[PDB]
């Protein structure tokens, strides 16, 4: 039994909803929360832009120093980082960026990031400003993460989309 509420059963594992993550992760203060990073962790809009603002730069401050002593993460890769106020842990996972001709085969790797983890609050992956379609990152999500996911989805339009087309 773990603590988020309000959840429509996908399949065993991979639950979702209609809810800011942002708001999400301040309420549940999840174990893992999971930002759509970019490989330079620039958390400049979309979900990350987001989530950086709730931690008052903080999430930024931080990214900037691991990428100082690292290097970029590659697109498919992940880095654990602090949670802040929002979290015990964040997960940076990079989607490939349509928008930036990046290819969509990546987001399978993405997605296998989350297995590392027994249970995670997360959106749906290249979705966004990232230019994926939602519905097949939510099909790539429930074939390939098989810890315990739940999905927050802002937009309540896309949310319906998503549950009545779900196969
Ligand atoms: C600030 C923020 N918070 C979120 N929490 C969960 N999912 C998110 N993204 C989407 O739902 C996909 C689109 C944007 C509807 C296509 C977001 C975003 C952009």
């Amino acid at each position: 039994v773990n603590s988020f509420s309000g959840y429509l059963k996908l399949t065993d594992n991979v639950y979702i909803k209609n809810a800011d993550i942002v708001e999400e992760a301040k309420k549940v203060k999840p174990t893992v929360v999971v930002n759509a990073a970019n490989v330079y962790l620039k958390h400049g809009g979309g979900v990350a832009g987001a989530l950086n603002k709730a931690t008052n730069n903080a999430m930024q401050v931080e990214s900037d120093d691991y990428i100082a002593t690292n290097g970029p993460l590659k697109v498919g890769g992940s880095c654990v980082l602090s949670g802040h106020n929002l979290a015990k842990h964040c997960l940076h996972v990079v989607g490939p960026n349509v928008n930036k001709g990046e290819d969509i085969q990546l987001l399978k790797s993405a997605y296998e990031n989350f297995n590392q983890h027994e249970v995670l609050l997360a959106p749906l992956l290249s979705a966004g400003i990232f230019g994926a379609d939602p519905i097949h990152s939510l099909r790539v999500c429930v074939d390939t993460v098989r810890t315990n996911v739940y999905l927050a989805v802002f937009d309540k339009n896309l949310y319906d989309k998503l549950v009545s087309s779900f196969l």
